[PDB]
């Protein structure tokens, strides 16, 4: 049976005036290994992976703001927003140096640093990330039409904001296996007031999709780039179906990604992490052991 407990003591750190929670542990000594979570979870999702790394590593998760146990200032919470946190987040714990292990909507924070910070990351370990689709017809079809409902201001800010229709619907819908109460109460803490759902509304209307929000779009195909050309050490978890990224997507970017990796973790939707933790977080942990 998948673990429900949350047993990590809170950590807090200040930052562009606000707090941001953060898991921290394992050993000091060695390369710190950064956990970045995306839309609609938190370093929640990691609670059964970062078992098998803190052994030997330190591990840093962090609750995205307006997420978690972070402050939750009013924001706009755009991709920007999320950026110029982050950015001071890792200054502000001195990371000098990182591996990164990082999903959804934290792929896209991870990868982003990671261009403008090549010399920092010694590995970036991810699954389920932001990469540009290129039309809807790239987009699961049993998610198309609830997602184009979702980018509008009149039905998506009424079922995201109003009825909690992302972590009621979206989330349970992203994981194969079924979510116990217990799990979904976790989830369901950071939003218990519909004044603090504006992240999860941003986020989807965020995702490059048939090259909107064209920003966006260039950002990722920025970092995409990066990748490609990149020498970093990768690690790339997939499932089946998938949502973000299909097997086939997976394939070809194991063979085309510079020292990529690619592990299958069985049946996975979006939240592999609630699939298959033990065989990521054991395939993490053999992994940095063969970086050193
Ligand atoms: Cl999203």
């Amino acid at each position: 049976g998948i673990g429900t407990g949350f047993p990590f003591d809170p950590h807090y750190v200040e930052v562009l005036g606000e707090r941001m929670h953060y898991v921290d542990v394992g050993p000091r000594d060695g390369t710190p290994v950064l956990f970045l979570h995306g839309n609609p979870t938190s370093s929640y999702v990691w609670r059964n992976i970062i078992p098998h790394v803190a052994p030997t590593h330190r591990c840093i998760a962090p609750d995205l703001i307006g997420m978690g146990k972070s402050d939750k200032p009013d924001l706009g919470y755009f991709f920007d927003d999320h950026v110029r946190f982050m950015d001071a987040f890792i200054e502000a714990l001195g990371l000098e140096e990182v591996v990164l292990v990082i999903h959804d909507w934290g792929s896209a924070l991870g990868f982003h640093w990671a261009k403008r910070n090549p010399e920092r990351v010694k590995g970036i370990a991810f699954m389920e990330f932001i990469r540009p689709i290129p039309t809807w017809d790239e987009w699961p079809e049993f998610a198309r039409e609830t997602f184009q409902a979702f980018r509008t201001t009149d039905v998506g800010r009424k079922l995201i904001i109003d009825q909690n229709v992302f972590i009621e619907g979206t989330l349970p819908w992203g994981v194969v296996r079924p979510l116990t109460e217990v799990e979904m109460d976790h989830y369901r803490e950071p939003f218990l007031n519909p004044v603090d759902r504006e992240p999860l509304w941003r986020f989807p209307n965020e995702l490059p999709i048939a090259g909107e929000p064209a920003n966006i779009v260039a950002l990722v195909e920025e970092y995409m780039d990066w990748l490609h050309q990149s020498p970093v050490p990768k690690l790339l978890f997939w499932g089946t179906p998938g949502v973000l990224i299909p097997p086939a997507e997976a394939a070809r970017l194991a063979k085309s990604l510079p020292n990529c990796k690619a592990v299958d973790i069985g049946p996975g939707l979006n939240l592999l992490q609630e699939d298959n933790p033990d065989l990521i977080g054991s395939e993490i942990a053999r992994w940095l052991s063969t970086l050193e």
